[PDB]
């Protein structure tokens, strides 16, 4: 009876923790109370009901109702979902929030619906890198090095970089940076704190003057599941959905802030990123990411055009 919401974060409570949980668990509650019971959740964090990358497409076959996943995840089973992480196309919060409901966002989320998944609320989150050893901080920084980028889009980057490059969902990256499988990884500001990679890196760049990485991380839901529920049940989550946005800008820039001192008392070195930095990075995306991205099939090209009437 109770709808399920996966997520593969640490959990908490609402008003401590990785904010996606908070998050999912304030959409709940809230949930219920203007349902008045109708709908009821149960949260599933860390993993806990079933492996990262099953979360996508059980929701595509209505096996799972709920799941706040890093989108580009599933973008080797559609192409066009790896925009949710390619540098140079996404700048700015304001910028990312404002696809939404631009031609970019609304073909996004219809291209999602056509796969079987409905957007229930949009978060974005910038990033950085930590690194087992100094800084990653300009590309030329990157090569020799094996290098965690977090997508295909952000790994093609680094390659022409000249690092090496691991695929692995951000939940592994502990344990990968503590065996030495690799010497950095890029991830969000917010899973730097609650995955502790502090404990496993001697350094962090941080996104406090910018960032280059910005991953779209949705509350998405089992098409098929909303579809059977009555309107006014759907039309709540959607308002719900929405309303729970605000939370995530805020608690996403809020954690770009604090990650620094988390990183610093453990005695790690931190660094920002200059504005001709990101440029550097950015510039790399529009000569490699985007071509490999827009080619690959007519979804892609569409995307791509649309995102690029934003900048």
């Amino acid at each position: 009876s109770a709808l399920k919401i996966s997520h593969q974060f640490p959990g908490g409570t609402i008003k401590e923790g990785d904010f996606r949980d908070r998050l999912v668990r304030n959409f709940a509650a809230e949930v219920e109370k203007r349902s008045k019971g109708a709908m009821k959740f149960e949260i599933y964090p860390g993993s806990s009901l079933m492996k990262t990358n099953a979360q996508f497409s059980s929701m595509r076959k209505g096996a799972l109702d709920m799941a706040l996943i890093p989108l580009s995840y599933a973008g080797g089973e559609v192409p066009e979902l790896n925009i949710g992480l390619m540098p140079g196309l996404v700048v700015s919060y304001e910028q990312a929030y404002s696809w939404k409901t631009k031609p970019v966002g609304i073909e996004l989320t219809r291209v999602l619906q056509e796969k079987g998944i409905v957007l229930i609320s949009w978060i974005w989150q910038a990033g950085g890198v930590a690194s087992r050893g100094k800084p990653v901080v300009e590309p030329e920084d990157a090569k020799g090095m094996k290098i965690r980028g977090g997508s295909r889009e952000m790994d093609m980057i680094l390659k022409d970089a000249g690092a090496a490059v691991v695929s692995l969902p951000s939940n592994e990256i502990y344990a990968a940076m503590q065996t030495g499988a690799m010497d950095a990884a890029m991830t969000s500001s917010t899973s730097f704190i609650s995955f502790r990679l502090e404990e496993v890196a001697k350094a962090l760049t941080t996104g406090r003057t910018g960032a280059y990485w910005f991953m779209f991380e949705p509350l998405m839901m089992s098409k098929a599941i909303f579809d059977k529920l009555p309107k006014d049940q759907r039309d709540m989550l959607m308002t719900v959905g929405a309303e729970m946005e605000k939370f995530a800008l805020e608690a996403a820039k809020k954690d770009d802030i604090d990650v620094a001192a988390v990183y610093q008392k453990a005695g790690a070195k931190v660094v920002d990123l200059s504005d001709g930095t990101i440029k550097k990075w950015q510039d790399i995306a529009r000569k490699t990411a985007w071509k490999d991205y827009g080619a690959k099939n007519e979804g892609c090209a569409k995307l791509l055009a649309l995102a690029q009437q934003t900048l």
